[PDB]
């Protein structure tokens, strides 16, 4: 009953740039940033019947992999380090162009960056933005993972990466692409007449 | 490594109607039809960069199955018997209001159908029509079955069933559901920004 | 379920002339000529309702067997040695009175012809030549063979052989029988009354 | 050797109407009849050199299926309760619109009729009749079964089948369907050229 | 009977140019584009009696090889990130000097290629283009590939590469080889006098 | 890696006549004479940037089979008896019209020849004539075998065969029919644009 089984795992994509303005600051400071991952951005809306591009009722975020793929050429000077965490409850370290410390270093789940002109990945399991007022998530376990509507445009937040580079007198642009491995469940294409 | 597996077994369906006009004529007559399949009626056309409701590039029908859902009541008289037969080759009998017999009845592939109040289908392999002037077709064998470009809206006629229906004095309604199970290959979703 | 199986196993055979006129040339020359076997000339149209000699509504040829029946009496002198080669892709050497080599001598399907008083034959798969235009065929597996339409007088062109008998101070005369292992399948016999 | 193989099993059928007009008699009556089975309407005529629709020499019917499919609604009254006998010697009881009994029912042979919006079917291996003046016949043994003469419009009639109706106070019509399952032996297509 | 193996397994290479002129505009964009492989390109015509450089009769493509040696030094800054898909039913993305996104990142057969100075090759089976406008082919089996005739010049497409390169404020020129690994069958080599 | 390996080993051959002018002498005498084989004879010249027909670099001898096929009817008389000897250092008898006996009769290698309606023929691995001075050749050892460069129309002459055919009252033709069962290694082929 190969046909009747209403699961597709899939992989989705999409890259978009993230330039560091390059600062006079002599000292040691670092840019914050963060990432929330959202479906919306990975599935245009469908046609006719069928609202969205892929015909299925349910979905679920197993992995997330957010590459940064450098633009820097290998020669560039003034390297720094920085660090990416995974951030599972939406509570990201406030943006900022030069903290003077590194506010993600001591993080559990801290990966180390290198810059300016290497490549740097994180790969995990990241989670639904439930209710933003207790911020509460499940545990990883594949087979107890909540399953969510899919939705056209109104799709919930998934939360997960929060960075902190090393400012430099150089600037550091990076092409990243965000790849979610999604599983859909139940399909549900429409076939109109004519 | 499941999310670049790009196969996805599926079904797809639609029901149309069916009737079988009553005649007068005394003596057994049959009501000699056909139907290909086409995956144009199963399969809406998409939108933006994804011109088809499913985001796959190729395809190939695995099975169909014919149903045959009778309307006339369990009571109505003057039955009858008919026949149901696989063409493979496209090449079908003439159609016909009143045949003086079952040209199927001596199909190899011949499967009974009981009037007018019964239950009828077919399940089988169809075979695409790759060139009508020569019409052949490859033997059932699942590893070596030809993979077919999914297309909007140009897509190739699947051939395979030829109907005779005894008439009758009475009309003979049907609702013919059609399914067909498909497997689709090369996961292709196109996604454009904003 | 005997009686229910479409499949039929048979042998078709034609005998017609073909002669090598004398040639009064001094040094070696061959006369190069070919064959293709098209179903059309193993099976008379039928009668009535069925269309076919035969009530089967596919095929496919599984084996071809070509026999070089000598005219010439043994006694017969300026003997000769000529080559006969399967083509399967429907290319064969263009015909010639005498070519001034055996243009098949080399091909790696060739197989020797004594002439004039002695036998020779050829037992191979044809290939249908489906396209002209690429000219493709199928490598030689009984189970995944393509099924054809039987059809009355527009079956396709089967291709396989080529010939290049050296010339002679007198005429060479056989009596080429060929012979079609057809395989049947789908019995479609039509029963019209009275 | 399987192209060499004369021997080739098949399955040859026909439909046919019977009715037994309503009676108005009282008390229960039976309407007896007869059929016999001649493989001449099974086979139409061929076409020129070869005068049969099935180009074999000999054959010998292996069984004989006859079906009666009722017309009569499974809401029709005065239902009866009939009889059908196999008759292998060509020696039925006389043809009678309304018999006080029914002849058939204490034969050896005799197989119930429900009456009138049943299905009922008699298999078994019917008997050439030979000569009418002795009316012998073979045991049953496929090996030993005699091989006939297959004729254009000359067929000897294979006799089987006696029935006994009771008779309605409505009509009971029927359409009945007789199979033969025949074994053809002798492949013997002629080829005329042009 | 080596010799008389009519098999021979050979590699053939070509190297052309492919360039991508340098743009001005910002954000990511990426230049679509594809390519087919054609037998034309890589055997040159014969001489005499031998229509082709190489005495075959029939070939088949076993594999492709595809391979972007960069030309870029490795300090060339910009750096962008695209992808190489396999299209195997020669339907490709329309060419494109700036797609406001990668449109093959998301097919199954996607590779991530990394600009402007790293290597980046593809394997695999392409399928030749019998029909474009059913667009069929076989799936991955090397006993049941279709064999092709050899010709001097009318050889037909095969299909397998789309790309997508993301555009730099540099030039990105690449030297593309593209290897055939060809299987030619039946030896047919002429050998005219003196 | 298949597609790797230089090495294909293939058959050539060529037909020529050879003639034995009837002699009026009584007593038994023999015409002397003998074969060299060159592959200039076997290879035509190639096209374009590709010299050889067949685009390899060396090659090398592995075997040659002659063939003497009689012209003369098998009811031709005057019937005599004559040598084959296999020459390996290119030291044949002189050329003789009529010498008074068969001057190979008593060589190691000799077989003999039955005329003037028999076949004939010899298999041996011939020499290549490396220095005429010296004659000096290898022994047979498929191993160690010399290489030889593949030229366009200067190769070597390989020695082999002397015969001694005696004399008859009628003329006595055959058809020589040479094979060389040639073994060539890497594969050259120069593929030029356009």
């Amino acid at each position: 009953h190969p046909f009747t089984n209403g699961i597709f795992n899939t992989r989705l994509s999409r890259t978009f740039g993230y330039t560091i303005k390059r600062t006079t600051v002599k000292t040691p400071s670092w840019a914050v940033d963060m990432m929330r991952f959202n479906i919306n951005d990975f599935l245009p809306p469908g046609g006719g019947s069928n609202p969205r591009s892929v015909p299925f009722e349910y979905y679920r975020i197993r992995k997330v992999k957010v590459e940064f793929w450098p633009c820097s050429p290998i020669t560039q000077g003034d390297r720094g380090v920085g660090s990416s965490a995974v951030i599972l409850d939406d509570n990201f370290v406030t943006k900022a162009t030069a903290l003077t410390y590194d506010p993600y270093v001591n993080y559990s789940s801290r990966h180390t960056i290198t810059q300016p002109f290497s490549y740097h990945s994180r790969y995990f399991t990241p989670k639904p933005v439930l209710d933003s007022t207790i911020d509460y998530f499940q545990p990883n376990n594949k087979r107890n993972q909540l399953w969510l509507r899919l939705q056209t445009a109104g799709n919930v937040d998934h939360v997960g990466l929060g960075t902190a580079f090393e400012n430099s007198i150089y600037d550091q642009e990076y092409n990243i692409r965000v790849t979610m491995y999604v599983q859909f469940r139940e399909f549900n294409l429409k076939d109109p007449p004519l």
